[PDB]
């Protein structure tokens, strides 16, 4: 992004992409909006089924279902408004959406026949009570609430009591007088929610739930439908985070069958995706784990037999994209060439050697057509802004379209973590107009926190960075230790004891720093977001001689305020270890500011409450030391859209006044 | 303040005051805190009867009546730990307090004749339904909501039903999860509460309610009962505040019996004080009014026939004292002397000429004996800082007490206002060592409200802009028109107009300052709290090529959002008036904003609520403009105590960055 190659993508053998009022078919053909519009009763829509070119179109009056490769309206559903839960049936001629608390599903209307009703599959839904969303915070890979079967025959859904919560007030403050409403956030150390499953089946309208029995708090994750239907997989998550069972329970009466296998780990274990079967198998399943140490495919029988690691090394598999037709070999993306890199691979189902499918060093992002057939590769380097090619597969490639390239430079490098054996890979914005005779301020930008990579081979954060650059201050990241694609155990040295570590990676940053003639090592500040605001927070706290101005922007502030799901996956629960949240309490060293800090919170921020940022404030006071401030009231946890003009304008003032 | 002399006050014909463990007694004797601990079952009091030198005494478990003259104990009041409602009656037996929703009212215990159980007036009291507590926010001279009729057989109280206000949350960050609290606070332009007022009978235990039918939402003011118990008279002011009914209901069964005299204005009328009956007389009373232009005593009769107005002239009687035993003078405070002063003063009840009991130019605080016979006097001056004198009335005087005086100089004079006609008084806070030779940085210190006078001729804001001047800044104020003590026509200048006068004047203030060769015209800053945060944000926005740097503390921004009582008083309904209103909106001015600008709030803030300073951040950004914001997450509409010192640090720290 931005995207060149409008909707690039697969439909049926062609891919397909959009240009401006046509939608151009390649294996050439053309569709016109106009063409288009003549069959209705180059515009936007979602692709429900790639293989068979179907899609939606959000219109003027409900949803259109259209054949993309017939040229034909399919259904016309009537969903009154909703379109953020919208699920279709794998049949593609209903769909399961949320309205008012409750889940429905709504059957299509072929062309001229005539509409029915929806049928209402709850209808007890309120506040403390949610059927059909997403549940446990949306960690565990968690996404929605609604699983169709892949006949079509039952929709599982989620249904969540929330009774037990102590809820959080977000308070609207638009209307004439202010207005609350209470958010239901589970936070550290406190009764988490009680999820269960429930299967609705079309064909009786009976609703039976899963019988995953006590305690009621365990995380019920990654559901996973049989291909027969007779089955539903539930991935089972412990309290502790330490065990996870993959479960089989009967569709038809909620039946706990058996437990397939169970993992465990020292620190956590983290499903993150469902089971996926082979192509024309009810018995053999692809499963992902990071159990060795790295993320890799395994193949397991239906009994819970592990066949084979299929994927093997010091790597990690960061996308699966499925299989060919026969199911004998697996298509996916991973860091092997390098953890800075993606490159899509291909592997025997018995294992052995990849096949690097996608060569060129950078970042490949890859579609599998739904023959197995050929790729759409979209690439980015340092030198290259963006290569899309199509390739048949293993039968020669062809370019689509290439990108040809004063501005900051970039610098590149490595540095060893704290330990003085692991390496780190760092990114450096150099001032515009750069003169290696002068003396600079520089900015550390870090995030910092787990899931994520900010340093990999890319064209060259959303651009902050080259805005500060061109104010002319060098802007420093480096992913230290706890962040992601480098395997667990460079995740993990983080359990127990967030921002132990990373500082002192972050500090080995500073140190290289420091090492350069041409930075001024009195001027040096720290900016982040979220886990990067409790870490700009953090460092100015902790080495408030170095940092002299930083900008945290919804920063965690005290962890025991920070939700059960991904909280005490890295840091356990409060009561287990009170000395590690107690260090990472920044509320207890508010008097250790000395530099200038400005706290920047969305007031109705759903992920990090706005309690952090000003709690914060109040222990200063206490303290008496100075921080700033600003709050977005109409956003959530991040400023986005046009106002982001805002708030870059805002954090990079703060900086060319103090630093 | 600071007290020099502590606690100083009458007790029957005995001045008094504290010396560390003594009580002072003089018309000479001690009491010690030794003496007094022996009689218990120099501390804190609170004096019930300065007659009968009655006080009650704060304590470890409970209260404790004490009578000072006699040195005994008199009741022990167990009021279950309620002290902020704590309302004796005048026999000084019984107390009322509020306690969970509902009124209650205690006997006092002798000394050893063992305790009875609180009597219940009120069983139904909750969050939307208010007894015995002060209403109508407050406005009117509504200090409390229990009025004991004066011979104790009687409590007449309020009721508040409030259930039709829409209310604001009120967000209490410190416990785990934040906790919102509703504030039924109503709104210019919606739907007031219904004030009604029992009376309860002590000796029968019946309550009765005053019939004072509808509209419902009439304000019930300046509660006053007959000497004779007989009837409870109210002052009731309609929506429009612009007519005030004083009206005579039937203590025993609450029917309405007269009204005895209707006030009218153009404007406003504001009744402020209770009826005050004439010594020894059911039939003649002081009400005081601003009817004429100024405010004056008026002596009526129970009927309503006006007798006389007692005081007149261009100048405002700021405290009435009372009266001589025989009810034949009336003393009390007024500006007859200047406007910038305050002197204590006798007249005959048949008018004519006022005498002058403490001539000295400055501000006397003067306090009158039981008798009638005698004053305590307390004075300061630019050039006194403390002169405290008791005068046996036309007998001479005796000083007890005189203070003695590098330091910013302080200035003062007259300009005009914008009409060029009326003359307004300023204050001029020089920078420390101050040069004239050089040229300084300024700032206006603006309040600009009604029912407030900055400045007046006293030993020379809580001196901020002392601190201020410290640091190299001159600090200049001016009360402009709409301020106080000034009469009416001065003050109602600004009806429907809210800002506008004001400001036009404080522009003459920026002229004068601007006549001064020692002023940098072009390092002029704003800084005021509450109407002075609306003033100094609409000066940024209305003056921007002025106003370089401001700091807005608790800040009116929308007046739609101000309080039905006050708001509309000054400004009408916002459907009676769109144009003044959206005039004074600065939500819709927010893109003039060029300077810098802090706004400060206290987050629980129930004066102007928090949405005031929120949104007008939030209009900042849709409107692309750059304030600063620090938010006190524990304080209400003021900052309190030890953390003023952080909130004067950061006021000053601002100032000193960027102006
Ligand atoms: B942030 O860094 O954006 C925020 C605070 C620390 C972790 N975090 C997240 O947003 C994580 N998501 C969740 O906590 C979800 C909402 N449970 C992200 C980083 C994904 C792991
Ligand atoms: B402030 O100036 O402290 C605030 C905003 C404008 C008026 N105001 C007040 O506090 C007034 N009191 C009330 O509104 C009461 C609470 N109804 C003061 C100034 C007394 C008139």
């Amino acid at each position: 992004y931005p995207e060149y190659v409008v909707g690039l993508q697969w439909m049926g053998d062609n891919y397909v992409f959009i240009e401006g009022d046509d939608l151009v078919f390649n294996k050439t053909t053309r569709f016109s909006a106009a063409d288009l519009n003549a069959l209705m009763p180059f515009p936007s829509f979602r692709t429900l089924d790639a293989g068979r070119g179907l899609v939606v179109l959000f219109t003027q009056g409900g949803l259109v279902g259209f054949d993309m490769l017939a040229r034909k309206v399919t259904y016309l559903f009537d969903t009154n408004e909703e379109t953020a839960s919208l699920d279709f049936s794998p049949v593609g001629d209903r769909v399961a959406y949320v309205r008012n608390h409750n889940l429905y599903i709504a059957r299509g209307g072929k062309l001229g026949e005539g509409m029915s009703r929806a049928i209402a599959v709850t209808i007890d839904g309120t506040e403390t009570l949610v059927y059909g969303q997403a549940v446990h915070q949306r960690e565990f890979g968690i996404e929605k609430g609604t699983f169709w079967s892949p006949k079509g025959s039952c929709l599982a859904f989620y249904r969540m009591d929330q009774s037990m919560v102590k809820p959080t007030p977000i308070v609207d403050y638009h209307p004439l007088e202010a207005e609350s409403k209470p958010l239901y956030y589970p936070m550290a150390g406190t009764p988490s929610h009680h999820v269960t499953v429930g299967i609705y089946h079309l064909a009786t309208g009976k609703t039976v739930y899963l019988q995953t029995g006590e305690p009621k708090e365990k995380f019920l994750t990654n559901l996973s439908w049989s291909p027969d239907e007779n089955i539903l997989y539930v991935a089972e998550v412990n309290r502790a985070q330490n065990e996870c069972k993959v479960n089989a329970y009967d569709a038809e009466t909620g039946r706990f069958v058996r437990t397939l296998f169970v993992e465990t780990d020292k620190h956590y274990v983290e499903p993150l995706h469902p089971l996926t079967f082979l192509p024309g198998s009810n018995n053999q399943f692809i499963w992902q784990s990071r159990r060795d140490g790295w993320n890799h495919l395994y193949l397991y029988d239906t009994t819970g037999r592990l066949i084979r690691q299929v994927t093997k090394g010091e790597w990690e598999v960061t996308n699966f994209a499925g299989f060919d037709p026969k199911g004998t070999r697996l298509y996916f993306e991973s860091t092997e060439a390098s953890p800075l890199e993606r490159h899509f691979y291909c592997i025997d189902i018995k294992g052995g050697k990849t096949k690097d499918l996608t060569p060129e060093s950078g970042m490949h992002r890859t579609q599998l057509s739904p023959d197995g057939s050929a790729i759409i590769d979209i690439f980015q380097s340092p030198t290259v802004p963006r290569k899309v090619t199509v390739t048949n597969i293993g039968k020669g490639s062809h370019t689509l379209l290439e990108a040809k390239n004063a501005m900051p430079e970039i610098r590149t490098g490595t540095i060893m973590a704290a330990d003085g054996q692991t390496p780190l890979y760092y990114k450096l914005t150099m001032p515009l107009h750069f003169d290696p005779a002068k003396k600079y301020p520089v900015i550390v930008y870090v995030y910092g926190g787990p899931h994520a990579q900010l340093v990999t081979k890319t064209w060259r954060v959303g651009g902050w960075d080259i805005y500060m650059a061109q104010k002319g201050y060098a802007v420093f990241t480096v992913d230290s230790r706890g962040s992601a694609n480098r395997g667990a155990a460079f995740e993990q040295v983080i359990h127990r004891r967030l921002g132990q570590t990373e500082m002192a990676d972050q500090m080995c940053g500073v140190d290289f720093l420091k090492s350069q003639s041409w930075v001024d090592a009195d001027r040096i500040g720290v900016h982040g977001w979220s886990y990067g605001g409790f870490m700009t927070t953090n460092l100015m706290l902790t080495h408030g001689d170095v940092f002299k101005v930083g900008v945290a922007g919804g920063p965690v502030i005290d962890w025991n305020r920070y939700e059960i799901m991904y909280g005490e996956r890295y840091f356990d629960a409060p009561q287990e270890n009170p000395e590690g949240y107690d260090a990472a309490n920044l509320l207890k060293r508010a008097g250790d500011l000395k530099g200038r800090l400005m706290l920047i919170h969305g007031a109705i921020d759903p992920v990090v409450v706005w309690q952090h940022s000003l709690l914060f404030l109040d222990a200063c006071v206490k303290a008496r030391t100075y921080p700033d401030y600003y709050v977005y009231p109409s956003h959530e946890h991040n400023v986005m859209g046009p106002d982001r003009v805002h708030l870059y304008e805002t954090i990079t003032r703060y900086f060319t006044d103090h630093l």
